[PDB]
């Protein structure tokens, strides 16, 4: 898999790129199922993209793709060996010029994500990790804070891509609970990816969240776990990339912690 | 004044540079007038070496800092040039070691700022700006972005270092009220200082917040301004730097728009 890893940095650095360059230029906004859920004509060149130059090195392989998934495309995981792509996470930070886009790459085989790259384009971060070999950030080795007090802690969460009033208000209410606990605070960048990697470098002490895709959670995963945290669903149960919800901390104190204090949303599952 | 900006750029450096060295080692974190309300040796040092610093250069000038009123000093405004400093704006942030934290300096003449200069030190960005001159980051000039449209906004803001359960309520309600018009998104970096000169790079659309201090703001708040943007009250009125209100927005359009949805959540003021 170093074959397929050692590519998959090329090709993000060369996608981040496009991006890069994209985002001084206008763009040509559109809109997918809501009014809040935006495409532009560069996060589908920059997964075209990355599709095909993939497909041309590695055949066999399989794709689970953001705007591909929104375009007819299917999104269930098999055993095969398959990259989970979102080439903007961050697309709404993109359209705005807000300075926190990735481009996100998670491979899995045997349905277990085994390496994952994070490419913070704007800031030149290139986040990386392969199973049972650890988590950098640009050669720098990662690691999660040692915080297992939650009224010391630092979260990262979104606010959800749903404007539903019944939705919102379990989001904001889950937010006040865990404000209240007291913690430190609550962050916000824009990005899932983003996010979780501000928990593997000791950053943030955790990062929790309801309604995201397998392809926003993919790569960065794995960098999380490398650098010493932790996974798991917000029901308290493991981890399921297909499930739409994620708790990434740096322990599973500060994790099992958050899973009590917040309720769960139903939300259709990515093989649904 | 140029003379006096001049230094003040210097100085930011300075202990921009002593910030980020303490950053990565190990500190006294001390607690100010709650748990949640955080102080650190770095923040006090940088302070007292900002100050003697100046008082050297202009003995008659007058000083508001943090740390200062925190120690007695008062925070009452005179026509006296004054300089309003926040030692590290995003305190919270340099505690946990979450990549946004800036040294904010802001000079007052009869009671307006003159001039402005806020350093990202971890991001190594330099952000000035100097009444009639226009506003800079590491010597690239700003400008707000055009959007009109309250509907198409991104917006940043923060909820505050109040952990009264009816202001958190009101916090939350505020944003609710805003995420549902809906607007794009809301974001949050922990600094008032940061989130502003996002705003005057055109990067968020308008920032808000109810419960910051005048050396939060004394320093971006010129920025905005010279970057083509707007300072506003959250009665839609005028800004009063000892109110702890403030909107920074692109325009007076989605300024006004933002005061029209949220309610005031009374504080006292930094001048009583
Ligand atoms: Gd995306
Ligand atoms: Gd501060």
């Amino acid at each position: 898999w170093q074959e397929c890893m050692d590519y998959a940095v090329t090709l993000a650095r060369q996608a981040g790129e496009v991006v890069c360059e994209a985002i001084k230029n206008e763009m040509n906004v559109m809109l997918k199922s809501s009014p809040v859920d935006l495409v532009t004509a560069t996060d589908q060149k920059v997964e075209k993209m990355l599709i095909s130059s993939i497909k041309e090195k590695y055949p066999s392989h399989s794709f689970i793709g953001e705007e591909s998934v929104a375009a007819g495309e299917k999104s269930i995981l098999t055993d095969n060996p398959t990259w989970i792509i979102d080439p903007i996470d961050g697309t709404t930070n993109f359209v705005h010029r807000f300075p926190f886009v990735a481009v996100s790459i998670g491979f899995a085989v045997n349905k277990k994500i085994e390496f994952g790259v994070v490419y913070s384009c704007v800031e030149g971060k290139m986040y990386t990790a392969r199973k049972g070999k650890g988590a950098f950030c640009n050669g720098q080795k990662l690691q999660v804070s040692q915080q297992e007090d939650i009224t010391k802690s630092l979260l990262v969460t979104e606010l959800g891509s749903s404007r539903t009033p019944e939705t919102v208000r379990m989001v904001l209410s889950n937010m006040e609970k865990l404000f209240c606990i007291p913690v430190h605070g609550i962050r916000s960048v824009g990005t899932a990816a983003v996010n979780m990697c501000l928990v593997a470098t000791g950053g943030a002490d955790a990062y929790y969240e309801m309604g995201i895709h397998c392809w926003d959670v993919a790569g960065a995963g794995i960098i999380v776990t490398e650098a010493g945290g932790v996974l798991m669903d917000v029901t308290g149960g493991p981890f399921d990339l297909m499930s739409r919800r994620v708790i990434a901390a740096n322990n599973r104190i500060l994790a099992e912690r958050i899973a009590k204090e917040i309720q769960v949303i139903p939300l259709q599952r990515d093989d649904e």
